[PDB]
C-alpha cells in the first residue's frame, strides 16, 4: 500500500505546491502549467481523486507523468495509466526516467510479453505501465496486487468512455474502475478527457467520486466554413488552391474509411506535383503497419510533410503547434468528435481554417444512422440472453448427477456459470461488446443480481497418450478428475460446472487440473511426467446468478435490458440529427465564397453553436 506523498492541511485545504513540483515540472520539458494542471497535479500527490477536462490534447501527458516521477522517487511503486490502444498500438516512449512498459493487445508474445514486463517490474525497471482497457480485464489480466509492487493513483485516459451520455461510452470502463478498486488496491483515480459536455463530466466525476467542480471554447483564431459540394474530390482540388489555403503547409484531411485516406493522399500528390522539396501527401491508418505510421507522423511533426490524410478512428495521437488546417471529408458523427479533430490546428495563437464538405446527396447521415440501427440489440437477442443467465436450479425444485433423489429444499445462494463468448455470439446474432454491455447494466442495477466475476478460459480437455487406462490411475491426485470419471456411464468438460456442483473455487479446480503432469515414482518420490496434455479453451463470461427467478421475473429483466437497449438508440439517432442540423445551418452549396476569406458571421454562429452544446447540463 502507498501512502500519499503530500498531506493535507488544516482544515483539509490543500497544502501550498513545493518547490520540488516545479523542478520536476522543469525536467519533463515543460517549462509552465496549462490552466488547472497544478491543482490536479497537487490533488494525485494527495491522494485525491481528481477529474481534469483540457479543451486540447496538449498536457494531458504531463498530468500523471509528474506525480508517477515524484511518486517513484520516495518508494519503488508502480502508476497504471490506462488508454485505447491506438494510443499504445505504435510503442510510444515518453521521458526516459519514467522507465514506461506496455502491455496491450497488440503484443503478440502472450505470457512472454506479460511476464517480460512482470519480470521487468520485478526489476523496478518499471515505474509506469501503460494497459489498454481490454488487458486489464481481458483473460490474460494482471497479476494479483501481492506480486506486483504498490500502485499510486491510477490514470483514466478517455474518461468520458465511462458515462452513458458521452459520444463513446465503453462498458470496459466500468469494469475497469471495479477491477482496479476491488482486485488492486486502487482508490485514486486521475481521469483525463479531452470532450466532454457538463452533463458527461459530471457523469464521470461521479464514478471516480470526485468533487464537482468547473472545468472548451473553440478559439477565436479558428475560422470555420462548411458546403455540399457536387463532386467532393474536385471540389477538394479547388479549395486547397484557393487563396485562402493555397499557402498553408500543415493540414489534415479526416476521411470516413482508410480506402479513402490512400486515394486521397494519392490524388493530392498526383495533381499537386511539382521553398521547393517537401512531401504533398501521405495516409495515415490503421491498417499501415507500426514502421510507416511513426515515419508518416515524424515527416509531419518536422514540416517534410504538408498534408496527412487519416482516418477519424485512427485520427492523430500526435500533438503539434502551428497546424493549420483541418478538413472533414463527410459528417462527422458528433460534435464532440468535431472539436477534437479541429481543436489540433492553430495551437499558437495564429489563424488556422477548417471546412467541412457534406455529401450533397445527404448519403453520409443515412450511412451513420444505418449503423446505429445495425449495432441495436434485437429483443429476441435480449430474451435468449437473459435465459442463458438466469437458468433455472434445483433448489427448490436425478437432475443433478451426484443426487439420487432430489432431496430438501432450499434457498438459492446463487450459481456460477460459464457463458462461452463465441458459442453465444454465434447463437443469438449480437457482437461481443453487446452482450458485455447487458451484462454491466445488469451487474450495475440494485434490485437484479449478477456478478460479472472474469472473463477466462472455462472448458478443459485432457489428451492421455496410455488411452482410458492411464486417466482413470490419475484419480487419486485430482478430486475433480474424480468426480467427472464417475459422471461417464480424450475428455473434456466444463469446469465452471465442477465448481458450482462441488463447491471449489475456479483457481483450485485449475490447479488440481494441471497438476495432471506429475505422478510420483512407487519408489521414493521423484516426481515424474504423466504425459497427459491439459489445455484450457473457450473462453467465457464468469457470471454468478440465482436460479430461482420465475418467469415473471425474467420478463422484467428483459424489459429493462430491452428499455436501455431503445434508449441508448434515441440518443445516438438525436445526437446525429443535432449534429447535422448544426452544420447545415451554416453551409453553402459550393466552397466558392469561401475560397477567398471564410465568412465571419456564419463561422461565429457555428463557433457559437458548439459553445453553447458543451456549456450545457
Ligand atoms: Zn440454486
Amino acid at each position: 500500500t502507498v501512502l500519499p506523498l503530500y498531506s493535507l492541511g488544516p482544515s483539509g485545504q490543500l497544502a501550498e505546491t513545493p518547490a520540488e513540483v516545479f523542478q520536476a515540472l522543469e525536467q519533463l520539458g515543460h517549462q509552465a502549467f496549462r490552466p488547472g494542471q497544478e491543482r490536479a497535479v497537487m490533488r494525485i500527490l494527495s491522494g485525491i481523486s481528481t477529474l481534469l477536462v483540457l479543451p486540447t490534447g496538449a498536457g494531458k501527458s504531463l498530468c500523471y507523468q509528474l506525480p508517477a516521477l515524484l511518486y517513484s522517487r520516495r518508494s519503488p511503486c508502480l502508476t497504471l495509466v490506462v488508454s485505447p490502444l491506438l494510443s499504445l498500438m505504435d510503442d510510444q516512449v515518453s521521458g526516459l526516467p519514467p522507465c514506461l512498459k506496455a502491455a496491450c493487445i497488440h503484443s503478440g508474445m502472450t505470457r512472454k510479453q506479460r511476464e517480460s514486463v512482470l519480470q521487468k517490474i520485478r526489476a523496478a525497471q518499471v515505474h509506469v505501465l501503460m494497459l489498454t482497457p481490454e488487458a486489464l480485464v481481458g483473460a490474460g489480466g494482471l497479476p494479483p496486487a501481492a506480486q506486483l509492487p504498490p500502485v499510486a493513483f491510477a490514470c483514466i485516459d478517455e474518461a468520458h468512455c465511462l458515462s452513458q451520455w458521452s459520444h463513446n461510452f465503453r462498458p470496459c470502463y466500468l469494469r475497469v474502475c471495479k477491477v482496479l478498486r476491488e482486485r488492486m488496491g486502487v482508490h485514486c483515480f486521475l481521469g483525463l478527457t479531452a470532450t466532454a459536455t457538463r452533463r458527461t463530466a459530471s457523469d464521470v466525476a461521479q464514478h471516480l467520486a470526485v468533487a464537482e467542480e468547473p472545468d472548451a471554447p473553440v478559439p477565436t483564431n479558428l475560422h470555420l466554413s462548411v458546403s455540399m459540394d457536387r463532386d467532393t474530390d474536385q471540389a477538394l482540388l479547388t479549395l486547397l488552391q484557393g487563396k485562402r489555403f493555397q499557402n498553408l503547409d500543415s493540414i489534415i484531411i479526416y476521411c470516413n474509411r482508410r480506402e479513402d485516406t490512400e486515394r486521397i493522399a494519392a490524388l493530392l500528390r498526383t495533381c499537386l506535383h511539382a521553398r521547393a522539396p517537401k512531401t504533398t501527401a501521405e495516409a495515415y491508418h490503421a491498417g499501415m503497419c507500426s514502421r510507416e505510421r511513426r515515419r508518416v507522423q515524424r515527416a509531419f511533426m518536422q514540416g517534410q510533410l504538408r498534408v496527412v490524410v487519416a482516418t477519424v478512428a485512427f485520427g492523430m495521437g500526435l500533438d503539434r503547434p502551428d497546424v493549420r488546417a483541418v478538413l472533414h471529408l463527410g459528417l462527422p458523427p458528433s460534435f464532440e468528435s468535431y472539436v477534437q479533430a479541429v481543436g489540433r490546428a492553430g495551437r499558437d495563437g495564429q489563424p488556422a481554417h477548417c471546412h467541412l464538405f457534406l455529401q450533397p446527396q445527404g448519403e453520409d447521415l443515412r450511412e451513420l444512422r444505418r449503423h446505429v440501427h445495425a449495432d441495436s440489440t434485437d429483443f429476441l437477442a435480449v430474451k435468449r440472453l437473459v435465459q442463458r443467465v438466469f437458468p433455472a436450479c434445483t433448489c427448490t425444485c436425478e437432475q443433478l448427477s451426484h443426487q439420487a433423489a432430489p432431496g430438501p429444499r432450499r434457498v438459492c445462494m446463487g450459481h456460477e456459470r460459464a457463458l462461452p463468448i463465441q458459442l453465444t455470439v454465434q447463437a443469438l446474432d449480437m457482437p461481443e461488446e453487446a452482450i458485455e454491455t447487458l451484462l454491466c447494466y445488469l451487474e450495475l442495477h440494485p434490485h437484479h443480481w449478477l456478478e460479472l466475476l472474469a472473463t477466462t478460459y472455462t472448458h478443459c480437455r485432457l489428451n492421455c497418450p496410455g488411452g482410458p487406462a492411464q486417466l482413470q490411475a490419475l484419480a487419486h491426485r485430482c478430486p475433480p478428475l474424480a468426480v467427472c470419471l464417475a459422471q461417464q456411464l480424450s475428455v473434456e468438460f466444463d469446469m465452471v460446472k465442477l465448481v458450482d456442483s462441488m463447491g471449489w473455487e475456479l483457481a483450485s479446480v485449475r490447479r488440481a487440473l494441471c497438476q495432471l503432469q506429475w505422478d510420483h515414482e512407487p519408489r521414493t518420490g521423484v516426481r515424474r511426467g504423466t504425459g497427459v496434455l491439459v489445455e484450457f479453451s473457450e473462453l467465457a463470461f464468469h457470471l454468478r446468478s440465482p436460479g430461482d427467478l420465475t418467469a415473471e421475473e425474467k420478463d422484467q429483466i428483459c424489459d429493462f435490458l430491452y428499455g436501455r437497449v431503445q434508449a441508448r438508440e434515441r440518443q445516438a439517432l438525436a445526437r446525429l440529427r443535432r449534429t447535422f442540423q448544426a452544420f447545415h445551418s451554416v453551409a453553402f452549396p459550393s466552397c466558392g465564397p469561401c475560397l477567398e476569406q471564410q465568412d465571419e458571421e456564419r463561422s461565429t454562429r457555428l463557433k457559437d453553436l458548439l459553445g453553447r452544446y458543451f456549456e450545457e447540463e
